[PDB]
């Protein structure tokens, strides 16, 4: 094949395969998610909810630096670009279309960039303060997340899976599903959080 | 042309337009609505947060009946079903492919269908202070709306508005830009209702 992407009969000009290795990539966002988390950690100190801060942290830097990219740099597919187009065509080798530059694709991920990584960094950064919009912008986030990602999984489930190879554990199973279930399922606790305590204090006004 | 619906090349065999004409579908939900409205003013006396109340009645209506007459039947849309198919098929002579049936548009739907109908419903009874819950599902309602709307706008915009006539005053401009910007203008005043709401509420953390 010329390109690992699996509805094999696209002919995908200018596809040049990336010069950097995966682990490269892996290093890099280990490395990067880290020092967030650990700064993040820091912060809150100076308990749960800490670690709330950390991941809605994580959130912010996926949803503003990569997905930002992926939003700016379509359909660009060269690898001479940084670890971020690398990452890019290696999630691509995944499952999802994200080489071809899909409308909705573009679309969510963009609404995703735009708002979802500034709201989350808000989410943390006045959440220091213990603010009354926090539990509001917590909700909201959650919400966009959970609604973004389950257009997701809808629309390349009735496009039959043509995108990505089936079944393949890496690039179908831990790609696709796995971290889009984390998508799905963590800030989904996330909205029975906020709910729960939005609930009790509108209980209280009488 | 053989079909009003504006990708013109489109060649849509097994397209019947429907007998009944345009003022039979206004008509038709036109007056369905007023019941709407009239009967959720009588249920609301039994100020303004009255009209939001029977606004979110006449979302829930629209998003379960209407929409989910288009999710379960965009796959044959022949006038020979009620003026629901019929009154899709009119909305599809504006800009959208209601027609061709979209891989996301329906997927958008169902969501529309499942979640915000019933919830809106939900809203409308919680609002009787059942439940501490209204301003949270009124929030979280108007978020998904605002959501799918501006996806919608988005994924139509980049496709350079191929679907139906650019600047058709009332295809274009009515059906597609105005009344779908309602779902766009109106909830959003409505997050900052519940927003003020429950800021205020969560301003009793002391
Ligand atoms: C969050 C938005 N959702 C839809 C809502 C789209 C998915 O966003 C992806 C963003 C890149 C990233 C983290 C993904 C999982 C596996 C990672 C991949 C980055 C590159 C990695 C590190 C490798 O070299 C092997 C494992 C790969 C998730
Ligand atoms: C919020 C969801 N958004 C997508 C994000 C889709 C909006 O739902 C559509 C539902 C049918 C309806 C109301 C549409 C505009 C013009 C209406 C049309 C119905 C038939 C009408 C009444 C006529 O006979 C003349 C005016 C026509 C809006």
């Amino acid at each position: 094949p010329l390109h690992p992407y699996w509805p094999q009969h696209l002919r995908l000009d200018n596809f040049v395969p990336n010069d950097r290795p995966t682990w490269h990539i892996l290093a890099g966002l280990f490395s990067v998610t880290g020092v967030l988390v650990v700064t993040t950690w820091l912060l809150s100190g100076r308990t749960w909810r800490r670690l709330s801060l950390c991941w809605f942290a994580v959130c912010g830097f996926i949803h503003l630096v990569i997905e930002g990219w992926f939003v700016l740099y379509y359909e660009d597919l060269l690898g001479d670009q940084a670890f971020l187009s690398q990452l890019w065509k290696e999630y691509a080798k995944g499952d999802s279309r994200y080489i071809l530059g899909d409308n909705f694709t573009v679309c969510m991920e963009t609404i995703t960039a735009c708002l979802w990584g500034p709201l989350s960094l808000w989410v943390v950064i006045a959440f220091l303060r213990q603010h009354p919009l926090r539990f509001i912008l917590q909700l909201v986030v959650s919400v966009g997340q959970i609604y973004g990602d389950v257009l997701y999984f809808l629309t390349e489930h009735r496009d039959g899976f043509q995108h990505g190879e089936l079944g393949h554990p890496l690039y179908f199973w831990f790609y696709f599903v796995f971290m889009n279930a984390l998508w799905l399922v963590l800030p989904g606790v996330l909205v029975l959080d906020a709910v729960k305590h939005l609930t009790h204090a509108q209980s209280t006004l009488d």
